[PDB]
């Protein structure tokens, strides 16, 4: 379904650049519920994700319009903004299609 479409399960990771290391967001390891929110009021999306066990937010930010989202391999996505990698280790393949196919969209109404 569409809105099943807007989320999935996954790590949501940061990239410590001068140690070349991936570290979890929050600090917090484990997976988020990461989901995409269309913010109809001022036209704009948003990315939220609330770990599994404690439910805290690790990450709830706007899309801008020129994100660029890269799919490095079937189960991991990055994306740059401020110089500040963001990443998203996905449970399986599928699941990292769906939010894929999610994000893409969000990027084409953010840009019409």
């Amino acid at each position: 379904s569409e809105q099943s479409i807007c989320q999935a399960r996954a790590a949501v990771m940061v990239y410590d650049d001068a140690n070349k290391k991936w570290v979890p967001a929050g600090g917090s390891t484990g997976f988020s519920r990461v989901h995409i929110y269309h913010h109809t009021g001022n036209n704009t999306f948003r990315v939220v994700g609330r770990k599994i066990q404690d439910h805290q937010v690790v990450i709830n930010c706007a899309i801008p319009k020129g994100l660029k989202y890269n799919q490095a391999t079937q189960t991991f996505h990055q994306w740059r903004d401020a110089r500040q990698v963001y990443g998203l280790n996905f449970g399986s393949k599928e699941d990292a299609n769906v939010f894929a196919s999610a994000m893409m969209h969000a990027l084409e109404v953010l840009n019409s």
